[PDB]
Parts: structure tokens; sequence; C-alpha cells
């Protein structure tokens, strides 16, 4: 079982740190949701949860995978397939996007 | 390090499963936030994150603690202190409220 948390927080335009939604994170969340179901293997072992700010906004979109404890930053919708394949199915975090383990 | 996720999802009244917010979970979230921000031994090591539905709504309010992977249900605001003391600090999940590990 893996639990994927995607920050979907939006902020008003003057917020210094911006927001993950402004940086494309709702499209990230959507891309995870489109995968996790059109894939039987993902669907029965993976949960995708939208969240408010996880306090790393300037490095967003922020995606966290538990129980592994892998924090990703700068995630694009185009990166969701690699995270699904390599990490959620393969067990190997996508090193280039990691901001914390 | 502990990461607490509190479902704060609301739903319209016809939704069969209801919602964590209708079951008091925004007050649960607020209680966790107040506690962590005012406890010198948690404020540097604990994150409290609000979420959308985590697919256990009839057991709400749903609270999940990672990386432990402890799922709580039926959490009242009045139970937050016990979870903070016994689990977040003490390392012993509040057995009575656990719905999954
Ligand atoms: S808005 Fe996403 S981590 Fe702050
Ligand atoms: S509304 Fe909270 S788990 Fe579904």
């Amino acid at each position: 079982f893996k639990h994927v948390f995607v920050c979907v927080q939006d902020r008003p335009p003057g917020h210094p740190q911006g927001s993950c939604a402004q940086r494309g994170s709702r499209e990230v969340f959507q891309a995870f949701m489109e995968k996790i179901q059109t894939d039987p293997q993902l669907f029965m072992t993976t949960v995708i949860t939208p969240t408010g700010c996880m306090n790393a906004s300037m490095m967003g979109p922020v995606v966290v995978v538990y129980p592994d404890g892998v924090w990703y930053g700068q995630v694009k919708p185009e990166d969701v397939d690699e995270i699904v394949e390599k990490h959620l199915k393969g067990g190997e975090p996508v090193e280039r996007l990691v901001i914390s383990k």
C-alpha cells in the first residue's frame, strides 16, 4: 500500500510563496487519479489524496508518498507516469524530483 | 518526525456517506494545529495537514498518522490531546480509536 498526497492548495495572487495550484498541481492530482484507476494493479494498492499546503510551496507542486516518506517537488503532469511506473509500481523513487526522504 | 493528516472534506447533504466536516473534523484539525504550534517538543517535528476525503467517511472524522500508517476514526476534538500525548509523543496509538494499521 502506498498513499500519495498531492497539495492542491490555491492562494490569492499576492501570496509571496505562491501555491501548488498556481504551479499546475490540480493537473498533477488529476493525472494521478486518471492513472490509478485505468490501472488495476495501481487501483488496489494506492490511494491518492488532495491536500492543503504542506509548507514547501516554493518547491511545488509538492507530492508526498507514504509510508516511504518521499517528498517530491516541482512535479509536472508529464512526470506522473514516471512516478507511477518507477516508484508506485517499481519501488524506486524518481530521484530527480525528490526534495526530501 | 510525524505527519498527521486530518480529513476536512465537506459534502452536500444528499451524499449518503456524509462527510468528516459534518462530523466535526474541522474542529479536530484546529485542535491539532493549536496543540502542535504551542508545544515546544512537537512544533519542530510534527506537520498537520488538512485533506480531502480519504475514503473512510462513515468512520469520520478520519485522521491518519505517517509514517506509522495509523488510521483513526470517530475522532472528537476532545480526543486530540490523548492522541498527541500517547501517540505523537509516547509512541503508543490510542487503540480505542484505531480503525486500521
Ligand atoms: S501550497 Fe502546496 S506546499 Fe504550500
Ligand atoms: S469525508 Fe473524510 S474520509 Fe471521506
